[PDB]
């Protein structure tokens, strides 16, 4: 099963920087969402969920086909809450109807990371919408109540190794769990709409207690009001993951560079780029443009 990137007809870097900027300006404007967290975190989770359905064995799933727009995937229990991200991006799609759905959802996550002061994430265009019957079945996104061996095995299906898994999980410094969406409640730190390495610092430095929440699920909670999923906490229970947690807690730049590479890879899994494809784009932030 081969998915070849096909650039939206006649488009180039400037076109996609315009779409970036529209997303970024709306991120700035719609600041009230989720008790003033803003839409940045949910856009990052949307880009990950539309990509995290990929299966390396048969190239099903993945960001290419934009299939989150179809009911079966939109209504996956694992995707509860991401409707808010889709609705955010709808007026953007209306203004730029030429962009593919996969390109929009993945660009929304790149834009959110960068606007939240995260690393630059190179991004490539050319995902092509595919029909409803190419939508992957529910059940391909991971469970949160599991341990390190589950996490490790899960991510082999996405061709991610230990370092890439630990780097990607640093996105859990962003946003929060919502009890009605996932049966978990609370944020993982204090700066949860700024992209930093706080997730690793908090795993190492907080005093975590294993508690039950109001949905009767266990999670790790700290007296500062932070929380970790069981799969988050597994990163300090496993000695291989713990080493990498310590590395990223002690080196902000290294985390940013490893995250950028793993996140681009996540967003590009499944896609074949022609040798003649444009090189990846690195968008300027609004701040860098004086906008
Ligand atoms: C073992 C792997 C993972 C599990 C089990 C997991 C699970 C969760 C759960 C249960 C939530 C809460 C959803 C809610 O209640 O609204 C969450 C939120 C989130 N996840 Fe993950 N996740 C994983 C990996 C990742 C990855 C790889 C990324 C991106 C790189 C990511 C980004 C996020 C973001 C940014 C949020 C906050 C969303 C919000 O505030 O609306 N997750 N995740």
């Amino acid at each position: 099963l081969v998915h070849v990137a096909s650039v939206e007809k006649g488009r180039s870097y400037e076109d996609f920087q315009k779409v970036y900027n529209a997303i970024a300006l709306k991120l700035r404007e719609d600041d009230e969402y989720d008790n003033y967290i803003g839409y940045g975190p949910v856009l990052v989770r949307l880009a990950w969920h539309i990509s995290g359905t990929w299966d390396k064995h048969d190239n099903t799933g993945g960001s290419y086909g934009g299939t989150y727009r179809f009911k079966k995937e939109f209504n996956d229990p694992s995707n509860a809450g991401l409707q808010n991200g889709f609705k955010f991006l709808e007026p953007i799609h209306k203004e730029f109807p030429w962009i593919s759905s996969g390109d929009l959802f993945s660009l929304g996550g790149v834009t959110a990371v960068q606007e939240m002061q995260g690393p630059k994430i190179p991004w490539r265009c050319g995902r092509v919408d595919t029909p409803e019957d190419t939508t992957p079945d529910n059940g391909r996104l991971p469970d949160a109540d599991k341990d390190a061996g589950y996490v490790r095995t899960f991510f082999q299906r996405l061709n991610m190794n230990d370092r890439e898994v630990v780097a990607l999980m640093g996105a859990h410094a962003l946003g929060k769990t919502h009890l009605k969406n996932s049966g978990y409640e609370g944020p993982g730190g204090a700066a949860n709409n700024v992209f930093t390495n706080e997730f690793y610092l908090n795993l190492l430095n907080e005093d975590w207690k294993l508690e039950k929440n109001d949905a009767n699920n266990e999670q790790w909670d700290s007296k500062s009001g932070y929380m970790m999923l069981p799969t988050d906490y597994s990163l300090i229970q496993d000695p291989k993951y713990l080493s990498i947690v310590k590395e990223y807690a002690n080196d902000q730049d290294k985390f940013f560079k490893d995250f950028s590479k793993a996140f681009e890879k996540l967003l590009e899994n499944g896609i074949t780029f022609p040798k003649d494809a444009p090189s990846p784009f690195i968008f300027k932030t609004l701040e860098e443009q004086g906008l």
